């Protein structure tokens, strides 16, 4: 059986499966309320990708596709339809066992980055546009999107359109950010399909651990984050390793390699994702050369040393 | 420890010069320029060199604060930045490093976004900092590009609001432009100190040594903010072969490793290469342009091979 491990990766030298963006801090929330379910940064812990999981870090809420037209919406700005592809540019087949275009993002907000095109030597544009996720017409799991943009005219129909995120334009209430809820990726009274499942502590006195990034803001007042489940380069790792799961629970402890000394251990759980036992909310606070060492395999009874 | 790759197809691979997934393995045999990039820069036994670092994010990233609004006679409205290393650490100049990690390692007007985060937060508002983002393009050509001493310069069309003092980060997106005025050029390095200084601490120039072989570069397309053409960005390795060699650190067993490019379904070899102890693939191929090859196809490591041995020709 080939053993189970994790790769040597500090903090700093990680990045979010969920925004492009590096791994800032860890950190818990034992009170939040909404039901932890994120679709990007799923793997289970012998390589299976899911949710809208893909293993490229330019592929995280990237879309590629095509304009048909602009169009009309309620929100400010310019609006444009985008047919979406598949991020190679093959077409997406909506029937796929997927809840979306993998690369997909998968929460409620305002997105935020440049739209480019490259015409079919070739014509070039490029603008700074918004996709707000919540609305109607964000239907990446039906083949297309609505962008906006603060440019009126100069976005060419019918010519092959990147979409790169760079953060967030706004959070204030008008903008419905909150990293929890999913998009409705076929439209407003359609369920969505193809779910990584849900995920939380089961055992007494344990909470999520998550792997938070600072994401940008275009404008307003703010200091919005997004919290991963696993870093893209666990994501990666788990996938090439396909390790099999010997239980539902691999016993991990956070170590300084410089002093050898465990700083606290975690349960790092079958679906992908971590469990510490914390009674408080905020960062963890550690060394910068600090990284997860796989342990030994547990199970869903073990105690966990208070942090 | 034994050697090997990680198995990723093209469409699994990231460029490790600028944030871009690789499109196509490409060659061309009369490039008239020394190939010395900067970033991507690895070593088969897991030494980083050059600028390189592992963060896909990184790459092309800047991370500082806006000093001031400066004059310039380029059109739009410009800035100087001190720079930071990624991690938010001070840049120490006197590292042996050609520049901080992730600094651009090629001539041209590298476009993306400026985004600001105040440190200062508002009992107003919550507490909490005000934050603004512009488009903004960095010529890395300019005498004012002077990394290695800390501090850059970056345009932009916003013409104020771009606060002095506030934690500053660049998003690299793309190229402004590459007409002959951007000095668009992939293998001309920055001045990382300035005009008329000496580049130090460089990774080397990579080159084939065998008659008919050639180097073989994993290509992206990279996005253009205006104006016309099609410009791409060769890297020798991918981002995901940097850190999986800095992982593993095997011990490299000769100077050059060959592999085969294998198509999984059939089993079959597409072709062979070699896989160069400073990090550089080279093929016997005597043609420039892509590589034609079905989309499951990756790098499997075969064996350590010695100074005598012959490519069979693509
Ligand atoms: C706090 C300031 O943010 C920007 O001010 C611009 C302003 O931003 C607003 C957003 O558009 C809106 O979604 C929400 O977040 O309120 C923000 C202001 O609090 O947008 C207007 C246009 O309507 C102007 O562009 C303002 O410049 C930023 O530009 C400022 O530097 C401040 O950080």
């Amino acid at each position: 059986s080939k053993p189970f491990t994790l790769p040597i990766l500090t903090l700093g030298e990680l990045t979010n499966s969920r925004f492009p963006l590096p791994i800032d801090v860890l950190y818990t929330n034992p009170n939040e309320s909404a039901i932890v379910q994120c679709q990007n940064g799923r793997c289970t812990l012998d390589g299976e990708l899911q949710g809208t999981t893909q293993l490229l870090p330019t592929g995280i809420c990237a879309f590629r596709g095509k304009v048909t037209q602009q169009v009309q919406d309620e929100h400010r700005g310019t609006h444009w339809n985008m047919t979406v592809t598949n991020l190679n540019g093959t077409p997406f087949d909506p029937t796929e066992d997927v809840p979306a275009p993998l690369g997909t993002p998968d929460f409620s907000g305002q997105i935020y980055g440049v739209i480019s095109q490259r015409n079919t030597l070739p014509a070039n544009r490029a603008h700074e546009a918004v996709i707000a996720t919540y609305s109607p017409k964000f239907t990446p799991k039906l083949g297309n999107i609505q962008f906006s943009t603060w440019e009126t005219q100069d976005v060419s129909s019918g010519q092959p359109t990147k979409f790169t995120p760079v953060g967030l334009a706004s959070v204030d209430a008008n903008s419905h950010f909150d990293q929890w809820t999913l998009p409705s990726y076929s439209g407003a009274l359609t369920l969505n399909m193809n779910l990584a499942p849900s995920v939380a502590p089961v055992f007494p006195g344990e909470c999520l651990l998550f792997f938070r990034s600072f994401i940008p803001l275009k404008g307003g007042y703010g200091n919005p984050a997004i919290d991963c489940l696993m870093p893209q380069e666990w994501v990666q790792h788990l996938y090439q390793e396909s390790a099999p799961s010997l239980s539902d629970v691999a016993l991990v402890r956070y170590v300084n390699p410089e002093t050898g000394r465990t700083l606290f251990e975690a349960k790092l759980h079958r679906n992908g994702f971590l469990t510490v036992a914390r009674n408080s909310a905020g960062p963890v606070v550690a060394p910068t050369n600090g990284y997860f060492r796989f342990d030994s395999w547990v199970n869903q009874f073990y105690t966990l040393a208070p942090m």
